[PDB]
């Protein structure tokens, strides 16, 4: 991987390894995700981040993901190179914005993009913040001026408020738990685990016809080592549409809500 | 990846990713038995295949029967490993995968990996010895003389492991497979249950110790809807043993031992 000529974004490539890959032979969303981690990684490591800036770790602040929107046009095959492109950009007080596109290295066409939206938070209180003008002049000087987005459209699928599933949901995977594969290197759950829970809950014959398209994801709260989780689904709906719900197996504690966009085979 | 001059093993380098590390910033034993599936898949892609073209004609499947790992210093973030592997045939009753893991910058041994594998008729999942037939078509690909990622007389990889005993001294209960769990084919990925067995360790081990040596059998699937306990009971450098059974009936899936060493 490397940074571009402009040194404002970053690009990688990779090759689809053989685990990576589902029932139809291509990448799963979620190592498309754990993709998006890897290139958002090598992309802050880079440009002098380790992505705390020296003021932040002064205050014990960090990143943390609010939403993760994912749109795939085509899911690479076992074998394949994907080429995946990144940037950064600052949305005033409220927080930070991480964009991706995803190419074909043997053709150059978009088979996919993300957007996700991130917020300061103390690590240790669990607070937000606002950015502070001494933390922003830190970042800005690594994203480009002009807005550069992922999904500009007029009226795009990224910014749309997601409600509340209402009991009773119309399927369910029940009493799900996280494992020391699925912690990160500061033994917190990885955001990518949200999404394969998230998904538990389609019915296998949606998973067997359909192919996912769209996913957005808020994450409201975050879910201990300890911690059960049950994942609710309730169809919404050429196109199926479902409305996702990740909530704590005891007291019913929210901790995700979620889309998921899905065309036929 | 390529295949070596000989054309009878296969090398491939691998870039270690920060959501494949652990606490201590180096990759899981998860992480780099994973690497071990990635380079045994592109060595047999690269010689034409494991089922061979007379397998699929008689719906026969090559199945891990043991897995011994052994590691001496797992990567770090960013590191790059290299993985050597080859096959070789042990009579009627299987063949044997082995692997060396190194480090690329200094060419040391930082690993070393040994798998038995046996034929399995894919629908009655009965097994049987390797037909002529089968065996003349892949030797062509296996070194003609021993090669051995364990050569040592009397080594771990080839002991037998007993059954463990009720009470266990720790354990994980209620464990179930998910969606990123199954493999291409709907089968539940044989790492997993090297992650299963490991859920039961105490996390105070976990951050005191290292792994060092694991040796896993494996008896029986765990099916996409079938519920899993993990058993350990310390046997002893720290030494385990261990058992994963079907939350219900108890039918064994799997048993092992894991050899630990203080950080
Ligand atoms: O989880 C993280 O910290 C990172 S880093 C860049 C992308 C993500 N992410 C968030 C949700 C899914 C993936
Ligand atoms: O699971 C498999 O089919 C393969 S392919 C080569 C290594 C393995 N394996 C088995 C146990 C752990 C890893």
């Amino acid at each position: 991987g490397s940074l571009t000529e402009d040194g404002l974004s970053y690009k990688e490539k990779f090759v689809v390894r053989s685990y990576e890959v589902g029932s139809n032979k291509t990448a799963t969303v979620e190592t498309i995700a754990n993709l998006l981690q890897e290139v958002g990684c090598n992309h802050a490591q880079s440009v002098g981040f380790s992505a705390t800036t020296t003021t932040m770790r002064k205050l014990h602040l960090i990143w943390v993901t609010a939403r993760m929107h994912i749109e795939i046009y085509k899911y690479p095959a076992w074998g394949d190179v994907v080429e995946i492109e990144t940037w950064c950009q600052s949305e005033g007080r409220i927080g930070t914005r991480r964009d991706w596109i995803l190419k074909d290295s043997v053709t150059g066409e978009v088979t996919g993009r993300a957007t996700s939206k991130w917020v300061m938070m103390n690590q240790d209180t669990r607070r937000l913040q606002k950015v502070s003008d001494d933390v922003r002049d830190e970042y800005l000087v690594f994203c480009p001026q002009e807005p550069r987005l992922a999904f500009p459209e007029e009226n795009n699928r990224s910014l749309k408020k997601i409600p509340k599933l209402e009991d009773p949901a119309q399927y369910s995977m029940i009493g799900l738990k996280p494992r020391r594969a699925d912690l990160d290197m500061n033994q917190h759950v990885n955001n990518v685990t949200y999404i394969g829970w998230v998904l538990e809950s389609i019915p296998q014959e949606i998973v067997d016809t359909h192919e996912l398209q769209v996913i957005t994801l808020d994450y409201r709260r975050e879910c201990q080592q300890d911690d059960v989780v049950d994942s609710l689904t309730t169809t919404t709906s050429n196109d199926s549409q479902f409305l996702h719900l990740l909530r704590l197996s005891g007291d019913g504690q929210e901790i995700n809500r979620g889309t998921t966009l899905w065309r036929k085979k």
